[PDB]
């Protein structure tokens, strides 16, 4: 698939929904990002960075009329340069769960509340992106 990809989620996200994103990281990856939008907002920033002062940490965040919010930092960083990876997000009541290769990483709260209008998912950054797709279980 294109990177920058758009995957229209129909009628917005609903707890039961899994997104499941298979891709390889690209070698020399300075980042990815997972942003699940409502209009012009960012419900939901996702963004592995691979040297970020020559750490590597995982930011998420929320942009509300063009501000980002404050930054919520995961240093349990399961990605890696030039290998094969799966993200799954499952949306539940009150977070979105996020587990990659198999293993639990984060949780996130949601801040924007109105979960139906949160309808598109962009997957930006340095990936070859392989697929990308949703099922509710
Ligand atoms: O919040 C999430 C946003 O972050 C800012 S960078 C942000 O800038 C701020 C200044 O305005 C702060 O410096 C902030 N910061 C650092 C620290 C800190 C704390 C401790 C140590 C340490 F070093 C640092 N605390 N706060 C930065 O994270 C990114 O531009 C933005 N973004 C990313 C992308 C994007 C576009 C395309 C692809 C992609 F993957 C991402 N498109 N917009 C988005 O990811
Ligand atoms: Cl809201």
């Amino acid at each position: 698939l294109i990177v920058p990809y758009n995957l229209p989620l129909p009628g917005g996200v609903v707890p039961r929904m899994l997104i499941t994103i298979l891709g390889t990281v690209k070698p020399n990856a300075n980042r990815i990002a997972l942003d699940f939008q409502r209009g012009n907002d960012v419900a939901f920033h996702f963004n592995p960075r691979f040297n970020e002062n020559n750490r590597r940490v995982i930011v998420c965040n929320t942009k509300l009329d063009n501000n980002w919010g404050r930054e919520e930092r995961q240093s349990v960083f399961p990605f890696e340069s030039g290998k094969p990876f799966k993200i799954q997000v499952l949306v539940e009541p009150d977070h979105f769960k996020v587990a990659v290769n198999d293993a639990h990483l984060l949780q996130y709260n949601h801040r924007v509340k109105k979960l139906n209008e949160i309808s598109k998912l962009g997957i930006s950054g340095d990936i070859d992106l392989t697929s990308a797709s949703y099922t509710m279980i």
